[PDB]
């Protein structure tokens, strides 16, 4: 209510006390949900928030990173108010700081942004982050690869363009060479990045493909995770529902057998995906492929 206005009064606070105070609840209120996130928006926070983006007090970065991310898990609406507000440049510039902590944050926020409409999407790929996040594939810092691999996936989420875009940043061979991960948060994002570039049309399912993804994704149906196994089921599921060549190369793969046996599999939820896959892949037709968002909040 009445005290909203003054807390973005203070973003701009020569005391740093008051300044900090405000701009950690403005984050706080943001967390909770989307009239909460609306009452923030409408007090005037968004300018001055993305104006700290650019503050070299890594304390305020940090809760600004926050307050921002929060604000981008409302509605698609709220996501492009953060756009218009102009924080994608600063957002993909911060993709390059040495600052493990900030960079984490960074990829949170950026991540939210591409959990909206396509044309929320767009604007992040229109903003240059692909060739940054896809070079974060390769780090070694494990939390950091799991933040970037969200924003990936979030926007392979799009329509075919925006997938069509993640394609030809070259992220298909790394993200193919994540699914030997021993490591299972890494292996379920991987499967979740893979499974919404396969939702796309026929000519980016057959990109999977191409790089290589079949055999893993077969060998997977193997696994005893039953997390994992409703991954693989799921990207094996969007790419069957693809043209004559993509059913093709997925019984080329070895894949009937397997599904059919998980159809006997005592949990529900794989015995149907299995099920459902096998009709896609015997079936002549195609669509039926799902997408997938992932939303972060940042609290302290
Ligand atoms: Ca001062
Ligand atoms: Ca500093
Ligand atoms: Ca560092
Ligand atoms: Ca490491
Ligand atoms: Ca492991
Ligand atoms: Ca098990």
């Amino acid at each position: 209510g009445s005290e909203l206005p003054q807390m973005v009064q203070q973003l701009n606070s020569p005391d740093q006390q008051e300044l900090q105070s405000a701009l950690r609840k403005l984050q706080q209120i943001a967390m909770g949900g989307n009239e909460q996130i609306q009452a923030v928006i409408d007090a005037g926070a968004l300018p001055a928030l993305v104006q700290l983006l650019s503050s070299p007090n890594e304390q305020i970065l940090a809760s600004a990173l926050g307050a921002l991310a929060n604000i981008a898990s409302g509605g698609n609406e709220q996501i492009q108010a953060v756009i218009d507000a102009g924080a994608l440049p600063a957002l993909v510039q911060l993709l390059s700081s040495p600052n493990e902590q900030i960079l984490q944050f960074a990829l949170i926020a950026l991540a939210n942004i591409a959990s909206g409409g396509n044309e929320q999407i767009q604007a992040v790929i229109d903003a240059g982050a692909l060739p940054a996040l896809v070079q974060l594939l390769s780090s070694p810092n494990e939390q950091i690869l799991q933040e970037a691999l969200w924003a990936l996936s979030n926007i392979a989420s799009g329509g075919n363009e925006q997938i069509q875009a993640v394609i030809d940043a070259g992220a298909l061979p790394a993200l193919v060479q994540l699914l030997s991960s021993p490591n299972e948060q890494i292996l379920q994002e991987a499967l979740w990045a893979l499974s919404n570039i396969a939702s796309g049309g026929n000519e980016q399912i057959q990109a999977v493909i191409d790089a290589g993804a079949l055999p893993a994704l077969v060998q997977l149906l193997s696994s005893p995770n039953e997390q994992i196994l409703q991954e693989a089921l799921w990207a094996l599921s969007n790419i069957a529902s693809g043209g004559n060549e993509q059913k093709q190369a997925v019984k080329e793969a070895g894949a009937l057998e397997k599904l059919e046996q998980l159809q006997s599999h005592e949990n529900e939820k794989i015995q149907k995906e299995a099920q459902e896959a096998l009709e896609k892949l015997q079936s002549h037709g195609s669509g039926g492929s799902g997408k997938r968002k992932r939303k972060a909040k940042i609290t302290w």
